[PDB]
């Protein structure tokens, strides 16, 4: 019965209505908007919640699934490379996991920029990257690793680890297995990271806003939000949390389209089923 075809129709009637209320309208307080006529947005539906923004000139989100802390945003337009390596910096990002395929950022009619495996200087900030280790996810689906590490004049120099999901397929989800093994090695590897601040006596230990897992694809809200849900799953903290509360959080935080794929809410159930975890909220 809790899995049943009954209950997840139930979540998603609920969910559909939760993304219709949320739908931006013209100039909307509860959406981020473009400071004059520089793009904003990649993708004109696809808005960044106010209350919860990183920063005012880009699309991005603090976001917490009942205990588990992160940032969602989209994949950077080049004229917002500048502010998003500042964004990452100053929140000593534990890790960044880019779940858009090689093939995807290699696309030019995408306009997605090759930011963190090529080094470049991009106003006053100077990154480098640099390969480390590759991992498989299972189905022949590999993390390839990186570092990036941003400097500035003026502020203090920080590396960031990246998951990049090269081979991610581009027109279907990826299993509950994969995206299991995914939550995971982004989790350690934020933890490795952020231990490392812990031992420095870094503030930003102290500071809700930072430390915060960054994951993107182009648009973060599809497969960034189906790793976000299984990251939350992945926490221990977490019982009973609901797949209804984590996809409610995640639109009322970034947008109504945040789990944007029946086939990605799919993989949610499966991982919830697995662990007992309650789909609708009683
Ligand atoms: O500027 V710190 O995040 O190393 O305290």
């Amino acid at each position: 019965s809790p899995y049943g075809p009954e209950a997840r129709a139930e979540l998603s009637s609920r969910l559909t209505t939760l993304r219709n209320t949320l739908a931006p309208a013209t100039n909307d307080p509860r959406y981020l908007q473009a400071c004059g006529g520089e793009k904003l947005n990649r993708f004109r539906d696809i808005q960044c919640r106010r209350q919860t923004a990183v920063r005012a000139d880009l699309n991005a989100n603090y976001i917490q699934v009942g205990n588990t802390r992160t940032i969602a945003c989209q994949y950077p337009l080049q004229s917002q490379l500048e502010s998003h390596f500042r964004m990452l910096a100053e929140n000593r990002t534990p890790v960044l996991a880019v779940l858009a395929s090689s093939s995807e950022i290699a696309n030019q009619r995408f306009g997605m920029p090759d930011y963190f495996r090529q080094s470049g200087t991009y106003g006053s900030i100077t990154v480098e990257s640099k390969m480390t280790q590759q991992v498989g996810l299972g189905d022949g689906i590999m993390a390839d690793m990186y570092t990036l590490t941003i400097r500035e004049a003026g502020q203090k120099t920080i590396s960031v680890p990246v998951v990049h999901v090269g081979n991610h397929p581009d027109q279907t989800a990826v299993s509950s297995e994969v995206t299991k093994a995914l939550a995971s090695l982004v989790d350690q590897t934020a933890e490795t990271k952020r231990n490392m601040y812990e031992s420095k006596g870094s503030s930003a230990v102290a500071d809700d806003s930072k430390l915060r897992p960054v994951i993107h694809c182009r648009a973060g809200v599809g497969r960034t939000a189906q790793l976000i849900g299984a990251m939350c799953m992945n926490d221990s903290r977490n019982s009973q949390l609901s797949v209804e509360d984590m996809v409610s959080q995640m639109r009322v935080q970034r947008n109504g389209i945040m789990v944007q794929k029946d086939e990605q809410l799919d993989v949610l159930i499966k991982l919830a089923e697995g662990q007992g975890r309650p789909l609708l909220n009683s």
